[PDB]
């Protein structure tokens, strides 16, 4: 009675490690594990394509992992660490905005992103929460990120190898308590998207 | 900026209420809000069909809400209130099993359930957590529920009117701190499916 076992691919195990790291970010109150979740979220689609184990089941599991790691966990990390009515409302809006763009992304098959992608949104909020000691500013930022995530601002999907290279390293630095470089790279990505949008 | 507003239906707002209650179950450490999420989870599809606003975006938001309310939140409630390594492992397995059945059911389209549905799994775990004061027993039960959820045990999606009637009342009693009746009804449903499976 565990016929589900015949649908699991090797890339699905990468996705489950992502679900584990995203859940443990909440359970253990760990910003560090958010950064690791971004790494696994990049690794699981890569493994699927390289091993030839792409599947509809895995595509769904990948999105479900995003809910955990990048919708719920950052909203929890905001409220847990900046406990306040404003952080409560903002965590709600953040999580809701993550949910809405994942549902839109789930019915879309376009080559870029429409709105800021949810791992970028999660990175911004978590980096802000670690380096800004103000519940008010961080609660404002959560809303701004939420609005960016459900927006029509176009964002590119494939950073070239140079950007991958230095972003990968910045994420591991963030895992070990130095998130500045990852947050700065992620801000440049987000802000450039907005400027292009306003400029036309 | 926000073309997404043109695809949001009235039934999505019910789904959004569900995401809010599921998130707040975590943020506020609230067993009550799990039972309310089950109520909202039944109402959002009902409203979609009665109002003729069934949509693919809404079907995706419905499953995303389930991740939050019924995969992450019960796992968090277990570990947060029975903090221990065994509960940490059991929370992971429960949440992973919820994710796997949601990925499977996202690619499925059968009239019944295959495996124990995830709102029923969440009800069992949180009911057990409220009434059983043992981290070992509840950690065991979390695994058993996870295994049920990913199993091939067939489960009816046909609660006729009398069952809905009393289940709905029992859920509201659970919201106000009396979960025995909801837990009992859910266990009967769960155990019945097991018996029919073994009986062949
Ligand atoms: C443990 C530590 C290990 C050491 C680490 C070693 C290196 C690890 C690689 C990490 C690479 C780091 C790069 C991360 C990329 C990322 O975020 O991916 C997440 C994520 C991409 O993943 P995704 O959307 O899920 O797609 P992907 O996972 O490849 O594949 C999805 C499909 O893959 C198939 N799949 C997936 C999982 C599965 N189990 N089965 C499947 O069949 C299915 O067909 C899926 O539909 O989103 C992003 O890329 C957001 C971009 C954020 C912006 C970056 C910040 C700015 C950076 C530089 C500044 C430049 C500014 C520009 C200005 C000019
Ligand atoms: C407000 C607070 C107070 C108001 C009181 C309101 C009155 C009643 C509330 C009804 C709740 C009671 C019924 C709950 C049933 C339930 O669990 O629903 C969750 C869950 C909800 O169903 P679902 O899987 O999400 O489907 P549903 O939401 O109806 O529809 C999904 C589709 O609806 C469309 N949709 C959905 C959302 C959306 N935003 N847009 C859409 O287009 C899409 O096409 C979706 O694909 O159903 C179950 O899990 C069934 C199994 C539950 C276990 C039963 C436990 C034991 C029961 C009885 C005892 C057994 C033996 C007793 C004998 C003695
Ligand atoms: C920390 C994780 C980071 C990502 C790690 C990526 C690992 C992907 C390996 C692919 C090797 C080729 C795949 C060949 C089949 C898997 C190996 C195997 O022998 O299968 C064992 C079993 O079926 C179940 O893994
Ligand atoms: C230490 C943690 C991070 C370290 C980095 C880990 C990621 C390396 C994974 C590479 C993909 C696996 C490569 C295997 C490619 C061939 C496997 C295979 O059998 O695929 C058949 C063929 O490709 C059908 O298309
Ligand atoms: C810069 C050199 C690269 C650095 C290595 C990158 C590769 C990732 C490897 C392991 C991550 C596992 C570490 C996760 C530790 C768990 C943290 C935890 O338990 O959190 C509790 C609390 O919040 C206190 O932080
Ligand atoms: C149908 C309705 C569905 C949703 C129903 C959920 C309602 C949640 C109620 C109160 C939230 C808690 C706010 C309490 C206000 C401050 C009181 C306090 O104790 O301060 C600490 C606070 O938790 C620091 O944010
Ligand atoms: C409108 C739909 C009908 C159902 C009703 C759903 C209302 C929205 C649901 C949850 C919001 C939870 C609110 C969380 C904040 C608690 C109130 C608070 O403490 O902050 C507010 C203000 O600062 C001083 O009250
Ligand atoms: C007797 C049957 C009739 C009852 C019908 C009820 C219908 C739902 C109405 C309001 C739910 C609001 C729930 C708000 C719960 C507060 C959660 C909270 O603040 O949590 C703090 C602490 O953890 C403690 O749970
Ligand atoms: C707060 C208390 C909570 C419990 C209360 C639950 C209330 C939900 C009941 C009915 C909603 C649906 C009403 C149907 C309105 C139909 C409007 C419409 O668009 O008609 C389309 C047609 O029916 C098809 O194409
Ligand atoms: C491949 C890259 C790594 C991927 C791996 C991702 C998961 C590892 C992250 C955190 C695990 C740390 C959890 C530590 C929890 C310890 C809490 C505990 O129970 O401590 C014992 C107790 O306090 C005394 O009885
Ligand atoms: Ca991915
Ligand atoms: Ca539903
Ligand atoms: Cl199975
Ligand atoms: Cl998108
Ligand atoms: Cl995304
Ligand atoms: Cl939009
Ligand atoms: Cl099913
Ligand atoms: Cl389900
Ligand atoms: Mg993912
Ligand atoms: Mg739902
Ligand atoms: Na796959
Ligand atoms: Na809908």
């Amino acid at each position: 009675m565990f016929s589900i076992r015949k649908i699991i691919t090797i890339s699905d195990y990468v996705t489950m490690l992502n679900i584990i790291t995203g859940l443990l970010a909440i359970l253990l109150n760990s910003f560090s594990l958010i950064y690791l979740s971004i790494i696994f979220d990049s690794l699981d689609g890569y493994v699927a394509r390289k091993t030839g184990t792409v599947s509809d089941f895995g595509a769904e599991l990948d999105s479900i992992s995003d809910v955990v790691s990048f919708g719920v966990a950052p909203a929890y990390l905001l409220y847990n660490n900046f406990e306040s009515n404003l952080a409560l409302i903002s965590a709600i809006i953040f999580c809701l905005c993550g949910a809405l763009r994942l549902a839109r992304f789930g019915i879309l098959n376009v080559k870029g992103f429409i709105g800021l992608p949810i791992p970028a949104g999660a990175l911004l909020l978590v980096g802000f929460c670690q380096l800004i000691n103000s519940y008010l500013i961080n609660s404002i930022l959560a809303i701004l990120i939420g609005l960016l995530m459900i927006s029509d601002i176009k964002y590119p999907k494939y950073p070239n190898k140079i950007f991958i290279y230095i972003f990968a390293v910045s994420l591991c630095l963030a895992i070990v308590g130095i998130p500045h470089f990852a947050l700065m790279l992620c801000l440049i990505y987000a802000i450039y998207g907005i400027i292009k949008y306003i400029r036309g």
